[PDB]
This record gives C-alpha cells, structure tokens and sequence, in this order.
C-alpha cells in the first residue's frame, strides 16, 4: 500500500471478481445457444480485468518509463487487459447486430491497432513521439466508432426491436465510455501529466467497470441475447 492509487486498484480487483462470479452463476443453466455466446463473452471481460487489475494491485503489471527525464509509472497491465477485453466487447455488439464477418474483422483489426499503438505510446521514450502513437490510436478509435454508427446499415430492416433497442443502449455507452479512455490518458500521467497517477487510476477504475460490468448487466439482463424461440 505505498502507491496512494493502490485503493482504486483493490477496489477494481474487488469490483471485476465479484462481476465474474456474478455473470458465472447468472449464465449457469443457459441452454440457448446464442445465449451462451454472449453469456461467455460477457463473462469471461471482467475475468481477463480481474486478472489485469490484481496483476497492478501487487505490482506484477507496473514498470518505469523514462521520459521528461523522470521516471515514470506505467501500468502496463492494462493493455494486456484490453488487447482482449476491448475485441470481446466490440463482439457482444457484432454478434448483437448479426454483422458480416467482413466488419467485425475490420472492428476487431482497427482495435488491435488502438491498443498496440496506445502501448507503443505508452511505453515510449521520448516524449513528443508518445502523443504521435496517441493520435494514431485515437484515430483507430474513431473508425471504430464510425463502424459502430454507420456501419450497420444492411442490418436495420431486418432487426428484431429487441435486438435494436439494446443494441442502441450499449452502443451509446460504449461511444460514451470509450470516448473517454484517450482524454484520461492524454491529461494523466502517461501523456501531459497534469493530473496525478492516483486520480488517474480511479478515472480508468471507474470506467472500466462501467464499460465492462455496466455494459454487462445492461446486455445479460435483455431478450436480445437470446434467440427467438417458441
Ligand atoms: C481472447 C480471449 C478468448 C482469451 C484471452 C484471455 C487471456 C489470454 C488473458 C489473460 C491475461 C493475462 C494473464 C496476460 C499476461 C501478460 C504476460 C504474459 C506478460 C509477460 O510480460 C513479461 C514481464 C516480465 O516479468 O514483463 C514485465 C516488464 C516489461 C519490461 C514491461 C513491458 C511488457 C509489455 C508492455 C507487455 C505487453 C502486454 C501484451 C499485450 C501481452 C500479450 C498477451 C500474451 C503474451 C498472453
Ligand atoms: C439478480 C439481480 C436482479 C441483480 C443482481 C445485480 C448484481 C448483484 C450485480 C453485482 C455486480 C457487482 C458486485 C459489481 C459491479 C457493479 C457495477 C456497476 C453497476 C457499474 C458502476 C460502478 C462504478 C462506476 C465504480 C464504482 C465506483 C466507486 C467509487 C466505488
Ligand atoms: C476471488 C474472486 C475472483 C473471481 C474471479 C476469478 C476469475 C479468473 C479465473 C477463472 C475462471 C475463468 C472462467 C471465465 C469464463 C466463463 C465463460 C462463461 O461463463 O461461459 C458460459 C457459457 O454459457 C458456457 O458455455
Ligand atoms: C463502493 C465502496 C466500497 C467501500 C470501500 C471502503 C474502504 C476504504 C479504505 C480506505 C483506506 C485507504
Ligand atoms: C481464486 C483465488 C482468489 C484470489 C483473490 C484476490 C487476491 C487478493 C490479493 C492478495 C492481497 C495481498
Ligand atoms: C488482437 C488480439 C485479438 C483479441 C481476441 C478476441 C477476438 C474475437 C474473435 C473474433
Ligand atoms: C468520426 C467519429 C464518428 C463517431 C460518431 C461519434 C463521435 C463522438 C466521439 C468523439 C470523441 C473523441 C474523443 C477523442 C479525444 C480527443 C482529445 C480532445
Ligand atoms: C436509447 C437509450 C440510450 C441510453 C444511453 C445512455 C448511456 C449513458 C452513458 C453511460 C455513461
Ligand atoms: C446517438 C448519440 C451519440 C452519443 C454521443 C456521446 C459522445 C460523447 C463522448 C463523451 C466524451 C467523454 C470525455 C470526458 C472526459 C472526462 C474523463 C473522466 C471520465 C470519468
Ligand atoms: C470518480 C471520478 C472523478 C473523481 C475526481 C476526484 C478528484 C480529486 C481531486 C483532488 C484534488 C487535489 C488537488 C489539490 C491541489
């Protein structure tokens, strides 16, 4: 407990495990075989998270960069988190929409691209080139979200209302939520530094579990996710 932000980090530990369990014992007994997709995926993000989140806790998922001539803390843990939780994610909404696999190649791609190129960034020495590879991620990110928004649009007439209506709920959080992940990095430690590694880490914090078991709840609790049946 000597890095002040450690609270934020036993917190997401503590609130991605619960998460877990929660979705491990709501999905028991699903028989539907478009639920067990989503069931799976759902559950298994806050797991991957848990495991990131307590990798940071113990300090298994931190390293020190050197730029500005300092320093600085680095959890590159989260990262590793995202590379697979952020694809999952993006998955949940494909297989919701029933989209090509033309398209979710393409989110799943520029995706992998958002988080190489933030770790890049991340983990780069000189600090200048760091929001290079920012604004290269941020721009992987926007196609993502163009794809979320114009995309679908073979896939509109032939939507069940259901399916629609918690589609546009989960794509308007994760526009929101996502959104946000870039403005954090940029004005945290890891890019202008003028907010502290401790508010920082509770802005991710939150996010995450808002952008994992929010958006879990949200999708695990609708008839969406479950194949029309009689
Ligand atoms: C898709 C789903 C169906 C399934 C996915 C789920 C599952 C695979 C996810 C579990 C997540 C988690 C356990 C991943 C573990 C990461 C670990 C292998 C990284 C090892 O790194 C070595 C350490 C040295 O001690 O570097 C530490 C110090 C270094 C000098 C600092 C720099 C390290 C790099 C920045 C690490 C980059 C992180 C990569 C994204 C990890 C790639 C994942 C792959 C190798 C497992
Ligand atoms: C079965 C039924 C009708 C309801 C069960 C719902 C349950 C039990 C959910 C539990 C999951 C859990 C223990 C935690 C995650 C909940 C998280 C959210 C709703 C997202 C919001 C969370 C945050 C924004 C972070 C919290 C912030 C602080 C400062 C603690
Ligand atoms: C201490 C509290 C910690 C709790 C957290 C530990 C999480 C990490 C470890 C193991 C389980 C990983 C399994 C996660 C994947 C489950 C996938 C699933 O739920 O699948 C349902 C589908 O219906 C089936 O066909
Ligand atoms: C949701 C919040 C759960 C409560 C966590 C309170 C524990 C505070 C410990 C602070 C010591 C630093
Ligand atoms: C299954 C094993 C669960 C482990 C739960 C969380 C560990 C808490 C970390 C130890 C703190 C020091
Ligand atoms: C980039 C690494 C890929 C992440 C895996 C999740 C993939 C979804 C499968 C289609
Ligand atoms: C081209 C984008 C199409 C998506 C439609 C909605 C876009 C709103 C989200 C944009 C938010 C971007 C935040 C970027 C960080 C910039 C730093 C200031
Ligand atoms: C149609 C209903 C859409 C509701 C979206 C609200 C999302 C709020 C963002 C989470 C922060
Ligand atoms: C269909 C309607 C589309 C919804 C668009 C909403 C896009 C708004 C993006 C919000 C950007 C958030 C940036 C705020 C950063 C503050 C960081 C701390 C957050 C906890
Ligand atoms: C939950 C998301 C937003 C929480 C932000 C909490 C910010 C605390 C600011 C600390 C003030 C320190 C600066 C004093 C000088």
């Amino acid at each position: 407990t000597g890095r002040p932000e450690w609270i934020w980090l036993a917190l997401g530990t503590a609130l991605m495990g619960l998460g877990t369990l929660y979705f491990l014992v709501k999905g028991m007994g699903v028989s539907d075989p478009d639920a067990k997709k989503f069931y799976a995926i759902t559950t298994l993000v806050p797991a991957i998270a848990f495991t990131m989140y307590l990798s940071m806790l113990l300090g298994y998922g931190l390293t020190m960069v050197p730029f500005g001539g300092e320093q600085n803390p680095i959890y590159w843990a989260r990262y590793a988190d995202w590379l697979f939780t952020t694809p999952l994610l993006l998955l949940d909404l494909a297989l919701l929409v029933d989209a090509d696999q033309g398209t979710i190649l393409a989110l799943v791609g520029a995706d992998g691209i958002m988080i190489g190129t933030g770790l890049v960034g991340a983990l780069t020495k000189v600090y200048s080139y760091r929001f290079v590879w920012w604004a290269i991620s941020t721009a992987a990110m926007l196609y993502i979200l163009y794809v979320l928004f114009f995309g679908f649009t073979s896939k509109a007439e032939s939507m069940r209302p259901e399916v629609a209506s918690t589609f546009k709920v989960l794509r308007n959080v994760t526009v929101v939520l996502w959104s946000a992940y870039p403005v954090v990095w940029l004005i945290g430690s890891e890019g202008a530094g003028i907010v502290p590694l401790n508010i920082e880490t509770l802005l991710f914090m939150v996010l995450d579990v808002s952008a994992k078991v929010g958006f879990g709840l949200i999708l695990l609790r609708s008839r969406a996710i479950f194949g029309e049946a009689e």
